[PDB]
Formats: C-alpha cells, sequence, structure tokens
C-alpha cells in the first residue's frame, strides 16, 4: 500500500528557504588564508605545508550559525556559495572574474573587494599549483592529444580529487582524539633508525596537526553558539543554542554517544573534508548503516526529532557549492556537488540490512526536496517488497530520486577487481554511479570524460580532423571493402587516444602527490596511518583510476548503420558516406533518411544492440590496459554528468543520422526518440551491454509521463520494470517523472519555479539553475508510458 | 739514483704567478643567473629546474681566457675566486657580507656592487634551499644533538655534495654527443605505458639538456679564442689562440683524439661539474690511467709539450676556489678544494699499471709547486722500485706530496664493502683519503666530523654538559669500580650521538634528492642513465655515507690513563679525576703530571695502543649500523681536515693530560710530542688500529727534519719506512719535510713567503693563507729523524 509521506517541521521550511533564496557567490577568505600560510612554510615538506595550511584556515576562517539551525557548520558566509582553492589552479578564475555574474546558468556573484584581494593570490601561486606541475610532466604528444576535442582530464586538473567515502563510522566512534591517538601509537611503533621512517614520521605528525585543527574548529562553533544564546530572547531557541554549544564541546574531540551528537559530528567530518580540498563527490555512502546504531541506542530521542535532525543534515548538504571555469561548468551543470548517500542492501554476511534510518532517509528527501544529497538505494534478490515499494513512492514524487543500484552485478564486478567478498558486499556509491568499499579506497572515480562518437568520426576520416592529422593514419575509409576493416581502424583510433588520456591522468596523479597530499582526508581511509603514507601516495587498501566513455547509443547506431547501409546492402559507397557526413547531410537528405531508418539501440533488436555492446567494449578493453602511480588498475565507466551536450557540440555529423553539433546520448540510455518499443524493450537492450567490465559504473536514464506512476499499479509496474532490468544484469537505473508542460513553463517564467527539481544524469538539480542547452536536452528525452 | 727534476717553461711561471698574485673574491654572476632561471621554472619538476638552470648559467656566465693559457676555462673573472651557490644555503653569506675581507686566513674580497645584487638573491631563496628542507626533516631531538658541540654535519648542509670521481675516461672517448646519444637510446628503450617511466623520462631529458648546454659552453670559448686571436699581433700567440679555437670546436661534442684535445676536454668536464654544484673533492683520480692512451697514440706530440700541457692542467686545478661560512672555514682552512689525483697501482688484472703519464704527474708537481691537485700514489707488493724512489724524491721537495696509499689493505677493505675484486683494484682516492671505484659511486665521503674526545668528556660527566643533560644519563663516574663500567658508559654515549649524526645526515640526503638532484654529474656515473635516476636518488652502482671520527690518539691516551691511574693503581679516585678535569688541572699539576706520564700512543706500547684501537672501534661499530636513503651503508673514516684545532677549542681538559681548549690529534697520528721512540715505533703503533673497518679512510701524518731525506740513503730510508708500515696493514701516510725556521719566518713576514707550501692533513696549502691557530698546530707537530 501507499502510505504517503509525513509533513516536515516549519524549521525545515525556513532552512530550505535560506538555500533557495541565497545568491551563490565566490568568497576569498580561504584563498587569502592558504596563501598566507604557504608563504610561511616554504622550507617545509609538502605534507606538513598542507597540514599547517589546514590549521591556519580552520583557526581563522569566518564561522557562521544560520537562523534556526540545529546542525551547525557553514563553509561560506552566504549560503550555497564557494571558497577558492588556488593550490590546484586559479588562472582560469583570474580570467573570468568579470563575467561570472553574466552567466545564464551556474552564475556566481563576487564582490569588488574579493577581486582586489585575489590579485595577490594569483601572483603568489603562479607556477606553484598542481595543474601547472601536471602539464610539465606530460609529453608534448600527450598535450596535443589532450587538446584535440576527443577527451578531457580537466576534473582533477583544475580542482581537487575527492570522489571518496571516508570511514565516517570509525570517527563517529573514536572521535578526532581517537585518530590522533592512533597516529601517535603508530609513531611509537615506527621508532627506528631506518631512513624510510623519516617521511612516514612527517606524515603522521601532519595527521596529528590536522586533527588537532579540526578539534579547534568545532570548539569555535561551541563558543559561537553560547555567544548567540546569551543574546537570544526566545526561551526555546535560547535552549537550542545552548544545547548546540554543549554538543559541539563534546564531539570537538570525543566520539558520539547520542543521535544528535552523531549527526553533528558527522557533519563536521564532512564539512572539514570540503575545507581541505574542493574535490567533489564526497559521498556519505551507507549513512543508514553507520548512523542506525546511534539512533537505536538513543533511548530518549523521539522519531519526530530524529527525523528533523536528518532533515537538517539534508539541508546542510545543499549548503556546499563549488565554482568552476566556464568550460568545466558545461561538464557539471547545476551547482552539483554529487554527494551520494545510499540506503538498503545487504551486509557482509549476505543478509538484508534495511533499518529504520533507511526509511528516514527516503522520508527526508520528500521533506526537503532539494538537489542534494544524491539519494540512492541498493537492490538485491532479497530486498524486502515494502522497501522497493517505498522507493517507488519516492520516485513518484518527481524529484528524480532515488537512483537504483544492482547488488547482483556490482558485488561480482567488485570482487573481480580485487575486493574481498566481505568488502564488496559493503559497497556504497561515489558521485553518480561509481561503486567502492568506503573507508578503504582511493578510486579516482571521475578522472576523465572520453568522446566515443569522435572516435567514429576519426575512423571515417582516417585520423584527419580540421586539416590536421590528430590521430593515427588508419586505412582510408574509401578503400575499405569490409566492416571488419572498419572495426580494426576504429580500434586503432581508440587505442591511440585512450593511451594519452590515461597517461595524462597519471601525470595529474603524480602532481597531486607531489604538491597536494592530504593529511586530514588520508587519516580516515585504511592503511594510510598504518602505512604512514597519504592517499595520493598509495596508502589506500584499494586503488583505481576511472575514465568515462560518452556516446554509447551513438556508437551502436552508427556502427550498425555503417555495417548495413554501406558494407552489407551497398546502398552507398564509403566515399559517398564520408562526403555526406563532412557536409552535414547538405543536399543529401535521402542518405540521412537511410541512416536514420537503420536499426536503433533500445528496441531489443540484437543486430544493433550487439554492436553497441562491442563498440563500448573496444573502449573498455583499452582502459583496462593501464595502471596508475598508486599501483592500481584503471577501470572504465559509462556515464556523462552533463557533458553529452557539450561533447555533442564538438562532434560532426555521425552515421546514425545525427547532425553536427547535436547532443550525444546520456550514459547507456538509448538516443532521443529512438526507443519506440516501450520501456521494457529499452531495458532489455541496455542489459545486453557488458556492465561487469565497466566497474566504474554505467548510467541508465528513463523518463515517464506522470500517469505511468499513478496508483498502486503504477508502483507495482515500476518495481517490476526495475527487477527485470536487474535480473538481466543491468547496473543502475533512475527515473524522471514530470509533466513536460511544467518544464516548458519553467523556461518562460523561472521566477515562478524556483523549487522545481529535475534529474540530469546521476544527480538532480534545480531546473532553473541549468543552462538552456541542458534544459532542452532533458526535455527532448523520450517520454515513456508503462 | 736521484734523477732530479726538469725545468718548467717560462709560460708555467707566468700562469703560476696569476694564481698567487690573485686576490680571492666572491663573484655574483652565477647566483644572479640561477635565480633568474628558477623564477621562470616554478612549475617544473626539480630535475628539470636543475637542468634548465645549468643551461641558463652556461649560456650567460662570463667567459675568461687568461694571458698565455694553453688550456682554457675559467669559473671566475678573478683567478682563485668563488661563485655563489644559494640553492644550498645563503643566509650565512648575507650575515658575513661586511667581514669577509676582515679575516686573517681564507680572506675574500667582494665588491659593493656584488653585495647589492645579492640582496634579491637572498630574498628569493628564503626557505627554498636544501639546508632549510634538511632542518625541517630533522626531529627536535636530532636538532639539539647537532648543536651540542659533539659533531657537525655542516659540509653537505651549507653547500654541495661532490666527493666523486666521474667516468672521465668514458666522456673523453665518446664526448658530450656520446652521452646525449646514450640518454636518447635509453629514452627509446623506455617507451612504455608504465607510470614509472614518466619520472625517468624527465631525468633523461634533463641529462640531454645539460649535456647540450655543456657543448654550448665549450663553443663559447672557441669563439672567444678566435676573437682574441684577431686582436693579437704576436704571431706565436695568435697561432696558439687559433689552435685553442680549433680544439674547443672539436671537443664541443666529439670525443678527443690527440693528447691536447684530451687535456682540454678533461678540463671542460671537470670545470662544468664545478659550475653545476660547489661540493668539493671533485677528484680526477686515476689521471695516469685514462690519459695515457691519448699520449701513447699521439704520434706527433713531443714529451716537452705533453709535459707543458699537464703543467697547465695542474695550474687550472688551482684556479677553482670556494667561499664558506666563518665556522665551516675553520674545518677547511687554506682555500682547499681537495681535488685528489692519484697515479700508479695495479690494474683490474692485478698487474702493475705504472706508465709515462704516472711520471709526468710527479714531474708536474715540481714544475708548478702549488697546493693543487692533491697528488697521491698507490703502492702495492709489486710497485716498481724506480716508482717508489721517484715518489720519495718528490717528498724531499717539501711540498707535503705525495700522499701514499696502500693497495694491500684498501682493496680487501673495498671488496668487504661490496665492490667486485675488479672494481676494487681500480680504486682512486676522493678528497683526503677516501677510496672509491671511479665512475660507479655516490659515496658521500665527508658527510660529517665527530669529536671522539667529547665522548670521553661526556662519559666522565655522565652526559651532563654546561649545566644541561645533553647526552644519556649513564652511570655516575664517581660510583664506578671497574674500567669495564667506564667502557660501557663510553659506548652508551657514543651510541646516542652517532645515531643522531647519521639521522641528521640522512635528512640532508633526502633534502638534496628533493631539491638538488644533479642531471649533469649523474650522466657520468654508472647505472644513472640506465636506471633513469640521479645520483641523489640512488642511481649509482655503489652507495655509501662516510662520517669521520676525530681525536684517536687523545682517546687511546685518555682511556689508558683512566684504566691505569684510576682503576688499576688507584692513584686517584674517580671523583678526584672528575673534579680536576672540570677545573682544568687548576691547583693540581701533580695529578696532571701523573696523567701525562701514563703510557702514550705512538711508542709501540701495546697497553695503550690496544686502547686506541678499541676506542676507535667503538665509534666504527656504531657507524656501521646505519644505512642511507640511497640504499647504501654508512662506513667510518678517521681523518680531520683542519677541524682538530677547532674541535679542540670546544673540548675541555681530558684524562691524557691535555688542557681545555687545546687542539686534538690529527687523524690517527700520535699526539704532539708523545711519540718519542722514533718514526718506526710510531708506524708500528698506528698499524695496530683496525684500518679495514674504517673503509672511508684513515689519515697518518709524519714530519721530518730535512736532513732525514738527504742523499740516496734518505730516499731509501723513507721507502723502507713506508713499506714497513704498509706491510703491517697501514692505510695511508704522508710527510712534511721542512725547516721549522722557515715556518716561523713565514708568520713574521708573510709577503716574503707567498710560495711556501705545507701539508695540513690530506692536503697541502699555501702556508700564509692558513689561520694562525692551524699554522701553530702544524709547527707544534713532532719532528722526526730516521
Amino acid at each position: 500500500i501507499s502510505k504517503g509521506f509525513s509533513t516536515q517541521t516549519e524549521r525545515i521550511n525556513i532552512l530550505k528557504a535560506q538555500i533557495l533564496n541565497a545568491k551563490p557567490c565566490v568568497e576569498s577568505e580561504r584563498a587569502i588564508l592558504i596563501t598566507e600560510s604557504f608563504k610561511q612554510t616554504e622550507g617545509q615538506p609538502a605534507i606538513l605545508r598542507r597540514a599547517l595550511a589546514l590549521k591556519h584556515i580552520l583557526e581563522n576562517i569566518p564561522i557562521t550559525i544560520r537562523d534556526q539551525e540545529l546542525i551547525v557548520g557553514s563553509l561560506t558566509k552566504e549560503p550555497r556559495s564557494s571558497q577558492v582553492f588556488p593550490e590546484f589552479s586559479n588562472k582560469w578564475l583570474q580570467d573570468e572574474l568579470d563575467r561570472l555574474n553574466k552567466r545564464t546558468g551556474d552564475a556566481f556573484q563576487i564582490s569588488e573587494e574579493s577581486k582586489e584581494k585575489l590579485k595577490d593570490v594569483f601572483e603568489y601561486w603562479n607556477g606553484k599549483t598542481t595543474s601547472e606541475l601536471a602539464t610539465s610532466y606530460m609529453t608534448e604528444e600527450t598535450r596535443e592529444a589532450v587538446n584535440c576535442d576527443v577527451f578531457t582530464v580537466g576534473n582533477y586538473y583544475y580542482n581537487g580529487v575527492g570522489h571518496v567515502s571516508v570511514d565516517y563510522g570509525k570517527v563517529l566512534r573514536v572521535g578526532f582524539n581517537g585518530i590522533i591517538n592512533e597516529a601517535k601509537e603508530q609513531l611509537e611503533k615506527n621508532r627506528s633508525i631506518d631512513p624510510d621512517f623519516i617521511k612516514k614520521e612527517k606524515f603522521l605528525n601532519s595527521v596529528i596537526i590536522s586533527c588537532e585543527a579540526a578539534i579547534t574548529y568545532v570548539n569555535r562553533y561551541a563558543k559561537k553558539a553560547k555567544e548567540i544564546a546569551d543574546n537570544t530572547s526566545d526561551a526555546k531557541r535560547k535552549a537550542e543554542l545552548n544545547e548546540i554549544a554543549k554538543i559541539c564541546s563534546k564531539v570537538s574531540g570525543e566520539g558520539a554517544k547520542s543521535f544528535y551528537e552523531a549527526c553533528q559530528l558527522f557533519w563536521f567530518i564532512h564539512a572539514i573534508i570540503n575545507i581541505e580540498s574542493n574535490g567533489h563527490s564526497i559521498s556519505p555512502a551507507r549513512f543508514d548503516q553507520y548512523m542506525y546504531p546511534y539512533y537505536e541506542n538513543d533511548k530518549n530521542i523521539t522519531d519526530k526529532f530524529a527525523q528533523e535532525l536528518i532533515d537538517c543534515i539534508w539541508i546542510k548538504l545543499n549548503d556546499i557549492n563549488k565554482v568552476r571555469d566556464e568550460i568545466s561548468t558545461k561538464h557539471f551543470g547545476g551547482y552539483p556537488m554529487y554527494q551520494n548517500l545510499i540506503v538498503g542492501g545487504q551486509n557482509s554476511e549476505g543478509k538484508d540490512a534495511t533499518n529504520k534510518v533507511s526509511y528516514m532517509a527516503l522520508e527526508a528527501a520528500v521533506h526537503v526536496k532539494l538537489p542534494q544529497p544524491s539519494l540512492s538505494v541498493r537492490i538485491w534478490n532479497k530486498t524486502p517488497d515494502e522497501f522497493l515499494l517505498r522507493a517507488a513512492e519516492l520516485t513518484r514524487e518527481g524529484l528524480g530520486l532515488p537512483a537504483y543500484y544492482n547488488d547482483e552485478v556490482i558485488i561480482p564486478a567488485l570482487v573481480s577487481r580485487g575486493l574481498t567478498l566481505e568488502d564488496a558486499r559493503d559497497y556504497g556509491i561515489i558521485g553518480c554511479v561509481e561503486p567502492q568499499k568506503p573507508g578503504k579506497t582511493e578510486g579516482w572515480h571521475d578522472s576523465a570524460f572520453f568522446n566515443l562518437a569522435r572516435i567514429v568520426e576519426l575512423t571515417i576520416n582516417s585520423g584527419f580532423d580540421k586539416n590536421k592529422q590528430i590521430g593515427p593514419k588508419t586505412q582510408n575509409f574509401e578503400e575499405m571493402k569490409s566492416f571488419d576493416e572498419f572495426m580494426k581502424a576504429y580500434k586503432a583510433q581508440m587505442e591511440y587516444f585512450v593511451k594519452h588520456m590515461c597517461c595524462a591522468d597519471n601525470c595529474i596523479d603524480i602532481a597531486h602527490a607531489e604538491r597536494a597530499p592530504l593529511p586530514f582526508l588520508s587519516s580516515m581511509v585504511d592503511n594510510c596511518i598504518g602505512k604512514g603514507k597519504s592517499l595520493q601516495d598509495g596508502g589506500a587498501e584499494y586503488n583505481f583510476s576511472g575514465p568515462q566513455g560518452v556516446g554509447v547509443a551513438n556508437i551502436g547506431d552508427s556502427l550498425v548503420a555503417v555495417k548495413k547501409i554501406v558494407f552489407d546492402e551497398n546502398k552507398i559507397t564509403p566515399s559517398e558516406l564520408k562526403k555526406t557526413l563532412n557536409n552535414d547531410f547538405k543536399n543529401s537528405e535521402e542518405i540521412q533518411a537511410l541512416l536514420k531508418n537503420a536499426p536503433k539501440f533500445g528496441n531489443d533488436i540484437d543486430e544493433v544492440d550487439n554492436l553497441a555492446r562491442e563498440g563500448a567494449l573496444v573502449y573498455c578493453r583499452e582502459v583496462n590496459k593501464y595502471t596508475n602511480p598508486r599501483g592500481g588498475n584503471f577501470q572504465p565507466g559509462l556515464y556523462p554528468s552533463s557533458i553529452n551536450v557539450y561533447f555533442g557540440s564538438l562532434t560532426g555529423a555521425t552515421p546514425d543520422g545525427r547532425k553536427s553539433g547535436q547532443p550525444l546520448a546520456d550514459g547507456v540510455s538509448p538516443s532521443r526518440g529512438c526507443d519506440v518499443s516501450g520501456p521494457t524493450a529499452a531495458c532489455n537492450s541496455v542489459s545486453k551491454l557488458d556492465h561487469f567490465i565497466a566497474s566504474n559504473g554505467t548510467l541508465f536514464n528513463q523518463k515517464f509521463h506522470p500517469s505511468a506512476l499513478k496508483g498502486d499499479n503504477g508502483l507495482m509496474n515500476l518495481s517490476s520494470l526495475i527487477r527485470s532490468y536487474f535480473d538481466q544484469k543491468g547496473f543502475h537505473v533512475q527515473f524522471n517523472v514530470i509533466d513536460k508542460k511544467i518544464l516548458l513553463a519553467a523556461q518562460k517564467n523561472p521566477e515562478k519555479y524556483q523549487d522545481l527539481i529535475v534529474r540530469v544524469a546521476g544527480y538532480s538539480a534545480q531546473f532553473i539553475s541549468l543552462d538552456k542547452s541542458i534544459q532542452n536536452d532533458i526535455i527532448a528525452r523520450t517520454e515513456h508510458v508503462m
């Protein structure tokens, strides 16, 4: 049955309004502070410079407690804003200072004072960032390949890494004091005359300095609270502020005991990670698993208050923001932080792990209705029916939540990559769809985006592009007599560019280790303290690197068109197709129609579905060949964030009939309007791809007309649709359930739809914050009925 | 028979005068240039910054050709001067700017303009030197131990490492082009997707840039020579300059063919090493072995011209200088560079290797009569009588040359340390007395000086010094009942301080690898190119670290006095001795007499000789426990440069009767005036020490009255003396043969004795350039007769 959802407290409505009414801006406090610290630590090893910088930032960064907050800790004075991280890159900011407020979507405000104060920042960091060192490590040939419009490694180049779920459970138990004591104990075990312990010693002392700074940070809020309380007339709020001061004072260094304490300490851990570095996809992961014990053992708290606290955490997760350069902003549209939080699933012994907090998380999504966190649910053979149905009820709300993940495929895929069965069973999701064992991994889950469609274009043009030979000079398409020769050339182009993408990633990897090893973050991930080395230096138990392929449906549809129309039926010659594509079908609409009418991916047609599979596998097999400086293996993923639109604008006409400059397909979803046989047939098609090899994750989007989810049958049908796709070995699926008229109305009168949330790809966003190009891509997606 | 020596050409007299008439100063060109370069390579890996800096320096450093020179290449405009190396340290220079010319010995001039230009240098390098990073890596306990007046690790802390004999022979054969080609071949062999090759690729390309810069440097002299030739009227000199231009143009990339070419290329290799870094002890080593082939195959050169060219090399070796801070200057007095050049010995087959150049080297020492190079000879069982007698003839000249080394102990000692028998047989000496296989070693042969006498002082005072517990709190001397308890405490004090000295050395080791890896030097030492790693990063086939113990005779004489006077005969109680030493024998000359009359080292008395041996072994055994960051073992040495005087000034009264502040003994030589049984008895005593374990070398000084070497009998006696010491496993021996009246006269009227040369310890120096304290220590040494 459909029970519906409860109503959130007025407090939640007030806090939510603070987020939406905010005017996202760029603040300079952090930038000024890290610059000041580095100027004083020139003769110190990088790890200590990082620890002392975090200390200086945490001791002097402005503190803020917003009205009516129960959970405190704000990274910026203005809500939903961003600090600056000049240690990674900053010249892009220097260039865009005067046009940040002129953007359509993802606009940021910045004061004249901030622009002025940043001048010295740009001056000091010149040549001292991770981005600049990364480029120096790259060969000239790699630099050229990086700038050929085939792939981008900008994510970890311009900003921090992130993409990790730390051991939140451990810190909640032992507190910052517990971590410090573990570091001190290791220091004693390491007492030795062996030279190798010299650097380990510096790392362990850097962890101590960092955690001591965290304790100081929390204490500043404890003092701030009392200060505000003493100046508060309202007895109720005054009592609240005094309780906050009390909780902050305890969890400043000690572990949590009660649920309120666990919630507040959780946020401080999460918040401070975001102060040390701006890598995104800092994912809470299995929140329901590590938070439940505190809820269950709290014999005084009521469910209503426990739920209100969770709602507050949901709101806080929407307070964090991150400014990016104008190009990268096209890759990550809608002020996204990608903080994935997942509930449900099984435990290490293979038994169901659903609990009370699992359901409270689902409830919170409806109470708050904001883009973050990226709520997800794990599904397996023994998922309780009531759990899946409750998730279905949430999907009916039209927030794009929750994302569904398949334990049956993910667990085996992870064990295949080296995780123990116990660790694989305890997986959580990073960012959009990247799985990992929390607290034991440095996965680099979004190290790059690779345009698969461009490889098809370069195959047809023999590596020649814009009157320049950017790729290998493979066999001239005009001379090919078989589809086999085509696939060989395709593989040759793929091989060349994947090689340089992975090499570029490795250079950026080395740069982060050399200039930005992270003491605080590393202390909360296994073996780092025990090994006496940072995450950047390979301290994690598990190490990977994960680059994404974009354009799967376009490749399958293009490959089958080439094979059928050109080589099998000989309707047109290779020369004719090459010329038609290079002219964007000008005066050859009859040829384009032939291509458009060829079999399309997403209709359960094996002929094309198997080519989408093989086309993607060529990319995946190349990625698997590489290893990173941390001794880990590269693993491919197939998701696009919002880059399918941008990549499309840089891609010429393709054999599937798509015109030049048009968006590519998102994730492994069928191309727009191509899936005309119903959602089940579409699911069947997508399930044919190899979701096991793409262990960094694959993303499948489906959009339903609201009528499809109506009533109990609607929930039953969605549930059946999901189970069938997962039984067929699909990796992930998520759904948009909205009235198309509402999206169109939002474009015309944004002001009237500030709270409208929509699913982009692996994350949801405030529709009006998205660039029109992305809004239109979402509106153009196929709309299904059950 | 005494052959006598030939007379050098007038040209040699003119060139020699340029050295002696020069006014040693500090120039700023190099410092300004390296600063310019580093400011432009901030985003480059350290190895490339080093290669690009060398390139900038070599392309823009002033070039100078001195009048009448046949071999060209000057590091400074003024002869016998020094450039500045701010990358290692510079604040000491900033502090001493106005008192460098107020020094008595080792004085340096510096223009007001240079002082002005260095202001920006000091500003830029603040916190960016190797010295500052080294301190950061040291623990607080180590920093304190380093400043307790027990040992010093300043050599590699304030300046470059050096202490190496590169593969001169290889470069003479293949030229800089050959080295570049080898790096390019390795680059091709390394083509791979493995991330580990990224850093190797940068190293190899740095070698290429560095060697290409070397070629450019040589071509600059080629052009300069021709320019000077065009403004030279004298036909003879004009032809000389045109020949120089011709030779430089060839060896500017190609290997040498003629002897003149080999001599010029040799100097360029040596000179450029001294531009990249200022570590001293850059030693030519077996010059006679790699230069002889070019002499023998040169069918046109006359012996007189070949000799004149060698004489020119000798003078060029005296043109290089290095300014050091006030304190360090006390450790290395007399403008020393310690460039050891050795001749004679056996080859890898175990056959004698004496040749014509071996003899021309001995002749050159008499033709030039300057402090450099530090000429040495190898002696073994089958050394030709003619060779040893010729070396004896040179000793009679009274220049302190040559130093004699014993193959019979050195070869086994080296194999014991890991060298193959073939490599050990091909050893050369580094600096003062440190053996190594040239072209395959990174030995850090003078990483520290350790005051052994202070350990005795601290044993008596239970680690308490200057009202502070600086060492371990060992058993109170007053409560000791046996000499065994004393020796146990002695070992405990030794253990503590040696541990921190080696740890401090390792921190400096890491700092050099992190901030000053050397591309040029590394290219000429084996496995570096093949391994794709610098010398600082462990690329050498053989790796070691070598700290020196100072005060051997003082320890032996002190230990036997404690054992006999206190514990054996009970003449005085431990308390009485402790009090008298702390009072520097004030009002207790009867007790000092007792100590002075105890058996002394150097008289062939086993009771004391065995304690000098055991005392030194306690130090040696502690040093052997350590390893460096390059995977090599520490090996002890027993030599003092000129630091025995300075160390003595920091040491209180000792049990041997020596008063507070007096100089300590030099190397393993007996204390002044203590060896009263003749030189043979002295040699017998010294031979009882373990010269095999002290593989970093031991130094033995003896001084004879001129009458002792008179006539053929004198030479025969000196020869017999040396062979007897070596047959007993002595490591090295050298002799001063001069009239004491001459030394005293030189102190009263310096300008009258500008060309007077004297042996200090492992090196000879212009007597008048030495501080009076060092002059007096030399004058006070025991004077023997056969």
